[PDB]
């Protein structure tokens, strides 16, 4: 798999995109990877972020399948055309695959400028798919098609620092491992937690840790609504009511500075000079996931280098700074970019099942390095997923 080792380029604020070839003759375009979705779809008309897009015009292979497509996102909505298409991953699998495109038409706040991707691969299942679950997503025409196992893994890539957009060029912002797991990503033992149901990437969180400190809630309150592992999520977003209590716990650790409410928010930046960030009194995060093994249990430890997000100074000067990347959610926990950014996670579909190992690739001091670790025990555990 050194084919598609250093596949991926971008970062956590506008996502991670792989190269693909869409028609004939093969038409290139980079593709946001979104583990939180299930559409595979690319630009087909002139935008003013768009520095090219699908032409299907001019591909001899692709097939009009005479539909209509909307895809809401929660922050960004797009209308396109349904059609199938052959499509290959140039630093992928030497494969060609027929699959399902939304060639999209319109679009409101999706497309990003300078972002350098100009679709979006939906790599979740079916049933999330619109207009509905008869729209095979591309992850299973591949498979169906192929010898490729179904399997694939991710390793975001976050940089630690500010990225001008000629860098973001020019850096490799991580793998995508398409029918494998590569060693040469992570550092430490793999731990699973299962998918608790094939829509989403859905997972059920057990037990949340402030620098080590139980937020004690009831855990379904962590899994309300659900609980997904979303690529295409910048933040770790939680429930209003663990939000609340996660935001409370944290501002409690890092009494020492005080910081504009607007800040907390991820509305407002915060700034230290040069090399001052004091990540030593920022608290890390644990997160327990439910286990493969009864009553087992694991957890991922994430540090403010993940949920501090880097930004660039709008002023002239040599300030670090960053935006808070934890936010209030309604529609459930998303495990975002952010937190992905911290792991090398594989996303066994074939065993129904999520993998977590320490990334080669993540940001850390001196002091302290994210974890995966286990196993856990007294963990009172069935009730956590929500109905
Ligand atoms: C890659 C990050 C991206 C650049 C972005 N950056 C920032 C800084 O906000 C912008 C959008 N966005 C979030 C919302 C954030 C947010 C949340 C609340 C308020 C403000 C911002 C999001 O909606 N991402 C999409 C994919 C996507 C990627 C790029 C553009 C649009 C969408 C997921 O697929 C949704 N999964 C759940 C889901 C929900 C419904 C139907 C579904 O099925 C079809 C699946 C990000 O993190």
């Amino acid at each position: 798999f050194v084919e598609m080792v250093d596949n991926l380029r971008g970062k956590s604020g506008q996502g991670y995109y792989v190269e693909m070839t869409v028609g004939s003759p093969p038409q290139t375009l980079n593709i946001l990877v979104d583990t939180g979705s299930s559409n595979f779809a690319v630009g087909a008309a002139p935008h003013p972020f768009l520095h090219r897009y699908y032409q299907r015009q001019l591909s001899s292979t692709y097939r009009d399948l005479r539909k209509g497509v909307y895809v809401p996102y929660t922050q960004g909505k797009w209308e396109g055309e349904l059609g199938t298409d052959l499509v290959s991953i140039p630093h992928g699998p030497n494969v060609t695959v027929r699959a399902n495109i939304a060639a999209i038409t319109e679009s409101d706040k999706f497309f990003i400028n300078g972002s350098n991707w100009e679709g979006i691969l939906g790599l979740a299942y079916a049933e999330i798919a619109r207009p509905d679950d008869s729209l095979e997503p591309f992850f299973d025409s591949l498979v169906k098609q192929t010898h490729v196992p179904n399997l694939f893994s991710l390793q975001l890539c976050g940089a630690g620092f500010p990225l001008n957009q000629s860098e973001v060029l020019a850096s490799v912002g991580g793998s995508m491992i398409i029918g494998g797991i590569d060693h040469s990503l992570y550092t430490g033992s793999l731990w699973y937690t299962p998918i608790r149901r094939e829509w989403y990437y859905e997972v059920i969180i057990v037990r949340v840790e402030i620098n080590g400190q139980d937020l004690k809630m009831d855990c379904k309150e962590y899994n309300y609504d659900k609980s997904i592992v979303d690529s295409g999520t910048t933040n770790l977003r939680l429930p209003k009511k663990v939000f609340e209590a996660a935001v409370k716990s944290i501002k409690a650790a890092s009494s020492t500075e005080k910081f504009p409410d607007g800040f907390w928010l991820g509305e407002q930046l915060v700034c230290w000079q040069a090399g001052t960030t004091p990540w030593n009194i920022f608290p890390v995060i644990s997160l327990y996931l439910m286990g493969e093994v009864t009553n087992q249990s694991f957890r991922i430890t994430i540090l403010p280098q993940q949920y501090l997000r880097p930004v660039e100074d709008v002023a002239t000067s040599q300030d670090d700074c960053y935006k808070f990347a934890i936010s209030q959610s309604s529609t459930g926990t998303v495990m975002g970019a952010v937190i992905m950014e911290g792991f090398y996670v594989v996303f066994d579909r074939a065993r129904k099942r999520i993998g977590f190992a320490v990334s080669a690739c993540h940001v850390h001091d001196e002091f302290r390095t994210a974890a995966v670790e286990g196993p856990f025990v007294t963990l009172d555990m069935e009730d956590c997923g929500y109905n």
